[PDB]
């Protein structure tokens, strides 16, 4: 099936699906976020598509798109705003630290690929 | 408006928040724009992500995505990469933190379910 088996199991607001097939590196590069709610005519209230950068930078015929760290930075900024507001919680605090530490580890991979001169190539 | 990202060098795209703070003091619209340009100076990538503005059971709330959806996408991407030929230790640490972050977001959802406040503009 195309639907992602998410960690949240109950009272999910939206459904996330993979679109297409596996591409470079064995990963899908197109995802759909659709709401579980419908309008008055039975169509999705939300139906958004996220297109990832398919093909590394230096490899030819690559297609420009969003990168994974961009999505985490949005989530990082959202959690920081909620923690600064009136509806803060310890759950937000732990999730924020993990998002930032995940963002750091993705930066570590970026810098490591700059040291080995492999950034933007189909290498390990 | 531009987000200060942890990655400082060789950034593919630039993220910026659109509009003003909304419910809970957070922004509900972001734009991902690539640093690359075409021959005339146009941004190659320019996607828009609008969040659920207002709790789902409150009136006038606008339907949108939420943060756990974005992490689940990144979670599935890292799982596929780790199962592919380009696995790395950095992805393994990033995937664990992303998943653990998702479990804390679900911990918040389950807490609001027990306290019967999920989908309401409360604390
Ligand atoms: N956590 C990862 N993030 C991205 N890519 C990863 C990861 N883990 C393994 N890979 C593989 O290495 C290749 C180049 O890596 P890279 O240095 O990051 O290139 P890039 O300029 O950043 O673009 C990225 C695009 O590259 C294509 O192949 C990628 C992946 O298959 C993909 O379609 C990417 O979407
Ligand atoms: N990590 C958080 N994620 C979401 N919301 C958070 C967080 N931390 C604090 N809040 C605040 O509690 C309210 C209800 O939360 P909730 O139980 O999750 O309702 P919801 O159906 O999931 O929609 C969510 C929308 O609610 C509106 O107010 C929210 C937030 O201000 C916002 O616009 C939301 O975008």
């Amino acid at each position: 099936m195309k639907e992602l088996s998410t960690i949240q199991k109950r009272e999910k607001l939206n459904t996330v699906e993979r679109i297409g097939s596996e591409g470079p590196g064995g990963a899908y590069h197109e995802y759909v976020i659709k709401s579980n709610s419908m309008d008055s005519q039975g169509n999705y209230d939300v139906y958004e598509t996220i297109k990832f950068q398919k093909g590394a930078r230096k490899e030819e015929k690559s297609q420009h798109g969003v990168i994974d760290s961009d999505l985490l930075e949005i989530v990082r900024d959202r959690l920081k705003s909620f923690q600064a507001g009136p509806f803060s919680s310890r759950e937000n605090a732990c999730a924020l630290t993990h998002v930032e530490e995940a963002l750091m580890w993705m930066n570590r991979r970026v810098e490591d690929r700059i040291e080995r001169n492999v950034l933007g190539t189909n290498t390990k």
